[PDB]
Order: C-alpha cells, then sequence, then structure tokens
C-alpha cells in the first residue's frame, strides 16, 4: 500500500527479489530499509560467485589484501579503536533486570549487564534511522547448525558491511537454500550496522568503517532480536557467533528444555575402535581449539573435531545427549598458533581464510607472535598496523586478539559426523581453566550436582588476577544465571536422560619456580584416556574431598619423562579452604536469592569434606 513512493525498495534490489521473500522476511528487510535508508538491498545467494566478486571489490577499495603466498587468502587490517567484543557495550533487553541477570548482594554484576527497554528505544533511535545511508543493505539468510537439523537455527542477518558478509559466509551457512529450507518458520532477527554513513561524517581510518562512541550490541530474547550498531569486529558484527549461537539461544534453550553452552565437541577413539564424544567449556586463552584439534601422542589413539566454541545439546527420546556445532566454520586467535601448538589448524588456514589484524611477510603470508616457524633471510615483516615490523621492537607485529576466519569443512581431523543431522552423543563433559596453583590436573565430580557446582566454581588466571567464569560463560549468559544452574540442575529429573561424567581439568599448574608440571598438547590424550575408560566404569580413580582423581599408575605416563605426580595431584587443605571460602563469597554476592539450593548444599559438602582432611 502507497500513497506516495517510498516504501517500497524493489527498485533497489541489486540481487534476489523482495516477491520471493517469505512475509516476514520481506517484513523485516523492507522495514529495516525504510529505517537505515541503504541505497541498495543485496539479497545473499551464498554462491562462490558472489563471495569472489565480493572479496575482489574490498580488494579494489583498500578493505582487505590479498595473500599472494596461500590460496585465496585474505587480510583485513582494523581502526585500532574496533579491536574485539566489548562486554562493557553489551547488553539483554527484558521487562524486568531480575529474568537477565541475578541482583548482586554487595556490588557490581559481573554476570550480564541489563538495559530497560525504555533505555534501548532511546539509544536505538539515536543510532539506525538513515545508518545505511549511500551503503548495500546485505541480507545474510543463515542457518546455525546443519542445514537438516532438528537442532539447527535460522536467522536474518542485514548488515552494510562486505567484511561481515565473507566472514558469514565461512562461520555459518548462508545463502539462498537456507531461504528455501525456512519457508515461512520462525528465525532471529539480526540488524547490524557499522554505523557510518555516507557522506562520512567523520575520518574513516585504515579503510576500516566503524563508530566507537556509539557502538552498543543489543540482545532483545522475547523479540528474538539482535541489533548491533558501531563496531564491524568479530563479535560485535558476526551476529551468529556470540550474540545468536550463546545469548539468544541460552535463552531458547531454557524456554524448549536444551542446552547452549560455550563448548568445543570432539570424537575420540580408542585404539580398540570404541568412539566417544566429549564437551568441554574453557575460558579464554586454555588451549581451547588446541583441545578440539589435538594431535594425539598416544599410538592407536584418534581424535576429530565437531566444533571448537560452541555446542547445542539436547536429550533425544532414548536419553543421549545430542550434540550439534551450530556454526560452519572457526574464528581463531591467531597468536600463540604454531606447529607444536596446533598444526591441524595449520593446516586448515592454508586455504580460503580471512585472517584479521595479523602481520604480513613480504612474500604474502602471515605472522603472529608465538608462530614458532623462522623466516628467510630477506624475509620482512609489515605488521597489522602497516608499518614495517622489527624482531627487536617493543610492539607486537599482530593484535593479540587477532584472527583467523577459516572453514570447518577444511580441517584434516573434522569429524564425519560434524554435520550429521542428529547430533553426536556426549558422554563426558570437561571444565577447566588456568590455575597455577591447587587444582590438579584432572578430576571427576561425585554427581550431577557436583558437577554442575563444579562448573559454577570456575576460576582462571586472566601481579596476575584469577577471576570466575562459571561454565566459561561469563560474558554470554542470556538470562538470569542462577536460572541457568537450575535448568542444568533440572536435566537430572528429565526420567531416563543419560547424565554425562563431569571432569574439571588444569593443564597450567607450575611448581615452586613458575614452571609448567604437565607438558599438555598432544599429551592431553593421557587425560582423555582416562577419562573414556571412567566413562566405561573403570575402577581407576581414587576419591579425594574435591572428586575422583586417577589412581597411581592408572594414567599413562609411558614416554614422557619423570612428571611430578605428586605435585600435579596433591591437594592442601590450606588453599581449599581458602578456594571453597571465595567461592561461597562470590556464589551468595553474584547469585545471591537465585542461587539453587543444590548448588548451596555442594557447597556446604566441600567446606566439610575439606574440614576433615
Ligand atoms: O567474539 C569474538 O570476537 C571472539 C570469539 P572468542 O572469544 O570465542 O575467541
Ligand atoms: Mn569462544
Ligand atoms: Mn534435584
Ligand atoms: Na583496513
Amino acid at each position: 500500500p502507497q500513497l506516495h513512493n517510498g516504501l517500497d525498495f524493489s527498485a533497489k534490489v541489486i540481487q534476489g527479489s523482495l516477491d520471493s521473500l517469505p512475509q516476514e522476511v520481506r517484513k523485516f528487510v523492507e522495514g529495516n530499509a525504510q529505517l537505515c535508508q541503504p541505497e541498495y538491498i543485496h539479497i545473499c545467494d551464498g554462491s562462490e560467485e558472489e563471495y569472489g566478486r565480493l572479496l575482489a571489490h574490498m580488494q579494489e577499495e583498500g578493505v582487505i589484501r590479498k595473500l599472494k603466498k596461500y590460496d585465496n587468502c585474505w587480510l583485513a587490517l582494523t581502526d585500532p579503536r574496533d579491536v574485539a567484543r566489548i562486554e562493557s557495550k553489551t547488553v539483554i533487553i527484558t521487562q524486568e533486570q531480575r529474568d537477565t541477570v541475578p541482583i548482586p548482594k554487595s556490588g557490581q554484576s559481573q554476570l550480564g549487564r541489563w538495559m530497560s527497554e525504555e533505555d534501548f528505544e532511546k539509544a536505538f533511535n539515536a543510532r539506525f534511522p538513515g545508518c545505511m545511508k549511500g551503503r548495500t543493505m546485505y541480507v545474510i539468510p543463515f542457518s546455525m547448525g546443519p542445514l537438516g537439523s532438528p537442532l539447527a537455527k535460522i536467522g536474518i542477518e542485514l548488515t552494510d558491511s562486505p567484511y561481515v558478509v565473507a566472514s558469514m559466509r565461512i562461520m555459518t551457512r548462508m545463502g539462498t537454500s537456507v531461504l528455501e529450507a525456512l519457508g515461512d518458520g520462525e528465525f532471529i532477527k539480526c540488524l547490524h550496522s557499522v554505523g557510518c554513513p555516507l557522506p562520512l561524517k567523520k575520518p574513516l581510518v585504515n579503510n576500516w568503517a566503524c563508530n566507537p562512541e556509539l557502538t552498543l550490541i543489543a540482545h532483545l530474547p522475547d523479540r528474538r532480536e539482535i541489533i548491533s550498531f558501531g563496531s564491524g569486529y568479530g563479535g560485535n558484527s558476526l551476529l551468529g557467533k556470540k550474540c545468536f549461537a550463546l545469548r539468544i539461544a541460552s535463552r531458547l534453550a531454557k524456554e524448549e528444555g536444551w542446552l547452549a553452552e560455550h563448548m568445543l565437541i570432539l570424537g575420540i577413539t580408542n585404539p580398540e575402535g570404541k568412539k566417544k564424544y566429549l564437551a568441554a567449556a574453557f575460558p579464554s586463552a586454555c588451549g581451547k581449539t588446541n583441545l578440539a584439534m589435538m594431535n594425539p601422542t598416544l599410538p592407536g589413539w584418534k581424535v576429530e573435531c565437531v566444533g571448537d566454541d560452541i555446542a547445542w545439546m539436547k536429550f533425544d527420546a532414548q536419553g543421549n545427549l545430542r550434540a550439534i556445532n551450530p556454526e560452519n566454520g572457526f574464528f581463531g586467535v591467531a597468536p600463540g598458533t604454531s606447529v607444536k601448538t596446533n598444526p591441524n589448524a595449520i593446516k586448515t588456514i592454508q586455504k580460503n581464510t580471512i585472517f584479521t589484524n595479523v602481520a604480513e611477510t613480504s612474500d604474502g603470508g602471515v605472522y603472529w607472535e608465538g608462530i614458532d616457524e623462522p623466516l628467510a633471510p630477506g624475509v620482512t615483516i609489515t605488521s597489522w598496523k602497516n608499518k614495517e615490523w622489527r624482531p627487536q621492537d617493543e610492539e607486537p607485529c599482530a593484535h593479540p586478539n587477532s584472527r583467523f576466519c577459516t572453514p570447518a569443512s577444511q580441517c584434516p581431523i573434522i569429524d564425519p559426523a560434524w554435520e550429521s543431522p542428529e547430533g553426536v552423543p556426549i558422554e563426558g563433559i570437561i571444565f577447566g581453566g588456568r590455575r597455577p596453583a591447587g587444582v590438579p590436573l584432572v578430576y571427576e565430580a561425585l554427581s550431577w550436582q557436583h558437577g554442575v557446582f563444579v562448573g559454577a566454581a570456575m576460576r582462571s588466571e586472566a601481579g596476575k588476577v584469577i577471576m570466575h567464569d562459571p561454565f566459561a560463560m561469563r560474558p554470554f549468559f542470556g538470562y538470569n544465571f542462577g536460572k541457568y544452574l537450575a535448568h542444568w540442575l533440572s536435566m537430572a529429573h528429565r526420567p531416563a536422560a543419560k547424565l554425562p561424567k563431569i571432569f574439571h581439568v588444569n593443564w597450567f599448574r607450575k611448581d615452586k619456580n613458575g614452571k609448567f608440571l604437565w607438558p599438555g598438547f598432544g599429551e592431553n590424550s593421557r587425560v582423555l584416556e582416562w577419562m573414556f575408560g571412567r566413562i566405561e566404569g573403570e575402577d581407576s580413580a581414587k576419591l579425594t574431598p574435591i572428586g575422583y582423581v586417577p589412581k597411581e599408575d592408572a594414567l599413562n605416563l609411558k614416554g614422557l619423562g619423570d612428571v611430578n605426580v605428586e605435585e600435579l595431584f596433591g591437594i592442601s587443605k590450606e588453599f581449599w579452604e581458602k578456594e571453597v571460602e571465595e567461592i561461597d563469597k562470590y556464589l551468595e554476592d553474584q547469585v545471591n536469592a537465585d542461587l539453587p539450593y543444590e548448588i548451596e548444599r555442594e557447597l556446604r559438602a566441600l567446606k566439610q569434606r575439606i574440614s576433615q582432611m
């Protein structure tokens, strides 16, 4: 309907048709075109042609550089103001604050950031009107999870960033077939703008459009909407990555009886052909990608990657905990990725990969701190800041949060079931963190409820600072963490549910001198072997106040040197008295009225067991 000419955006569509879009998709696209005023609308088809052309166009405009050493690899260097997810500008909108975050007893909440609907509407009106003037609005239809999966969920992302389009093609399954699969079904509304309408009011830095001062990443779970403004970077712009897959999804999971978790998924096979799938939640910088793509040292063992970041998990009718990786690629921290640390990642990123904020070598290759391979004499480096770089320099050549964005299918050890619509059966869940002192290499929770507590109690070294990161979900809870705990605990009361064994690992315990007590990397397969046997009901465990640890001689330590098993598995009453006390204070403050009875009980139990040693 029109008395004039200015609501139908059909004349502005440069690929696809508004008419062919499902009713509700058209309304989403058109309504936002009316608001943001793009010059053009491009309905993404996800084709190789679309992709290659968009890359070459970004290359034309100096937005990306081609890396000539590799096969179809690209490099983007950002405005230094726009280099990471910004938690302090990340918010969830609900009617009641308590539905989003528990109300703390003493201080400020570390478990989320609530914004009122009233405050958001003002913030929105101050940002989005006219924001895409002079730019193309790209419409990205994407599936989170295998296209056929009953566990999968579909989104539509509108963006004015070609970089976002290119990265979303890698990180999700996107294009025409998603629109066709969707039909008149429900979808998550994802709206993004770099917030730099043309003509530019402010200087463009490093050909990277962004609006740091107005950056805001919002989630409206009740409206099924993600709305993000001002950042073109990673988690802020690739709206499938954290906004959808963790924040919105955890809330949907809560409603629908499943789990959306910050977990890798791997499949491990023993030398007798028996295969098990495990999930693991680690905070930042704890070797998550390393574990997911591990090359095991133990003969006859195999490790295969399903995913390295997000797990969507639901018990089936038979009581199996079925998991899918909702992503289509890996968005990994580049620095520290070497042949020693992650050889399978090295093989993956050789081809069809977008790199962000890494150094470039003079022969068109990539470089970063901790890459652990020398350059031929003559090969020079250009840093992520587009300046000549030298190993003697005080500044890093790559940004510490620099990234590779690579197709999952390219992983040489990608699991054969990684896109099976039914998902894979999880038999073990692993929590862990960086703890230089006190916390043994591996322990097993005494029960499901103790296991939930272990997840709740997670702390990790960020003078250094040890901080809480329960379930590795601290920046990602879609709703009240106490209710999230209650949601986990409720799984035990599902009849037929086969509850996975819960373990906790510490690869990072140091001796008195500051030296790691565990070699790690591929040797972590020895810990995985113990876990495997424990799931199989093997008598390989010793009871301690914190859970079960390996018996003496239970862990395969052959081929290692003289590993200090005494200091590695040592548990001190003094350390754990302090540990349980600060967990108690943290939970009381941060979770307060919403702490489930069973978590308090697990806490009392632990205090009691420690009091008796
Ligand atoms: O969201 C981002 O930009 C970073 C993703 P991660 O924190 O999993 O490396
Ligand atoms: Mn992550
Ligand atoms: Mn119970
Ligand atoms: Na740039």
